[PDB]
């Protein structure tokens, strides 16, 4: 019982954890955690402050645009700060530069500030913290490490929460992440009736009012994770070996750019989620037979955008991504 | 992938209008949701919003509304048990005092809990005023009944049970009607209307669409099944958990008042008998004198403060025939 207590302590170690934060797990993994923060982070703002104010969203791709639909649906006051698909045709692929939207963040005041740190199904990831939000110190990040958290050395006290956990649509299955403020916590308790109320600020389920989860307290599965990334180099060594599988990967592509397509600009291409296209579509089934038959599975991109994308985790080795490498490599010049 | 579904449905006779789905919860989350829930689906019917109104027999039909009315669900209570007899719960005030409130006001739906555990009180009957009024959608919490009180599930909008924080399993039997409707709300219809939007992880319309859930259990849901569908189903396991209970309150009632039950004989709970000690003095030597042979699980409920002898489908009826001669014994002994 209560291992809890020992993977939070792992937590707070790997990511060296200050104790301005505190961490809590929430059953949700996924929808769940959209919702929670926004009725959370307004209310937390109301607290603090008197007032309601916009929460400000970076749509980088998928998962940016859901945050932000969510926080649309239960009328919490919310704006779409840019859109990267604006910025090259309606597809994802770049993250518009500061310059072009630093200023309509600069001195209005906002609830939070949501951006997803990597964007698994465009390969979109963040190259930095925007440097416009990190120096206002009114405005709260709200951060989705959801497939970095272990594998992207990040300091928590630039943050106002941190969610990690899937990116995918799932049930309540599953769990996600936090790493919250305890100045967001007790100003979400600081705040209820007509303030919360008449502003129109819509009030989040107790079942997930963050300051009612901490107090509320199959789950070793993850603690034994924290336990294997500890030791083996923690987070800095899991980055760096991520940031050289995907080196070699993305030199195989750019390489034989004769054959393959990298829609994604270079400055924001994901280290965890490579996504590519061959020139010729008629070679798909080809490309992923051939792969099957070298054990090199998991490449069919989401059923949705379609073409390819080799996804690369804390477990995988460089000689195995240097084997598809080489089916990368090999399957150009072969045609 | 187990469809539990198909026993459930033969266990309670569930029409093809009605729709079984899980969800992961039980405690606060079927309160949040089943409130905003069924608020839309009533703008789905209708262009406007009415206020949900609460049957208070107990303190889990309290806590239901009290969430909602935090929520800012349109929401009133139509009793409060409390009222009819000195601000303690135990009593069900005949439907004569309130059968006009409920016929004559508009209601997204009328909230009851079948059986209150915590007081033992258990509703005689569906009231004959809800199931007579047409406009009126029944949603009621059978959480420690489903499976030994039969009931005709066409008479509810919603049936939900669970227990009485995000752990375990809320079980949902709701009418398809209910969910075309609130799958046929605008979203900005209810903006406008002030009607506050539960988060897509319970939205109804899509909770049934696809899913995912915490398995692993849900096989020991059937295997709860199955055997009471072979015990004789719903009907014998009610029959056996009368037996109980009727024994139970002979013990009681028959004293030469050593013993108090609160609760009216009106409305007693086959599943929680609640008792308490006319001298307080002994209530220590009580449960020693219990543990002495073998009766443990029967103290309060940290609030109440005098006895519960909490029945499940389990329990046999030769252990409460033993707790009906310690009773028996105890009251003698200690004239």
């Amino acid at each position: 019982t209560k291992v809890i207590e020992d993977s939070k302590k792992h937590l707070i170690e790997l990511l060296n954890i200050p104790d301005t934060h505190e961490v809590f797990y929430l059953q949700g993994g996924g929808t769940t955690g959209f919702s929670s923060v926004a009725t959370n982070l307004a209310a937390a703002y109301v607290g603090k402050h008197g007032k309601i104010a916009p929460a400000g969203y970076l749509v980088t791709g998928s998962w940016s645009q859901k945050s932000f639909e969510e926080a649309k649906r239960l009328h919490v006051p919310a704006e779409v700060i840019f859109n990267a698909k604006d910025y090259n045709n309606g597809k994802f692929g770049k993250i518009p530069d500061e310059s072009l939207w630093e200023d309509k963040i600069k001195g209005k005041a906002f609830s939070y500030v949501y951006l997803c740190e990597n964007e698994t199904v465009h390969g979109v990831e963040w190259p930095e913290l925007p440097k416009c939000l990190v120096n206002d110190p009114n405005i709260e990040i709200v951060a989705d490490l959801s497939s970095d958290i272990l594998s992207r050395k990040i300091d928590v006290s630039q943050y106002g929460v941190i969610m990690a956990g899937a990116q995918k649509n799932i049930g309540l299955a599953g769990l996600t992440l936090y790493i919250i403020k305890k100045s967001i916590l007790k100003n979400i308790s600081g705040a209820s009736d007509e303030t919360l109320h008449e502003l129109g600020v819509p009030i989040t389920p107790i079942a997930f009012d963050y300051p009612t989860v901490v107090k509320n307290n199959t789950l070793h599965v993850m603690d034994l994770v924290f336990q294997h990334i500890l030791k083996k180099g923690g987070v800095e060594a899991q980055q760096a070996e991520n940031e050289e599988k995907a080196k070699i990967l993305y030199e195989a592509l750019d390489a034989n750019s004769d054959f393959y397509n990298v829609p994604v600009d270079p400055k924001c291409r994901s280290k965890m989620n490579v996504v590519f296209t061959l020139k010729k579509d008629g070679l798909d089934d080809q490309f992923l037979k051939e792969a099957a038959a070298r054990h090199l599975t998991g490449l069919k991109g989401h059923r949705s955008v379609g073409g390819f994308r080799a996804s690369i985790y804390n477990a995988l080795s460089v000689k195995a991504v240097q084997n598809l490498v080489d089916f990368i490599k090999e399957f150009a010049e072969k045609n």
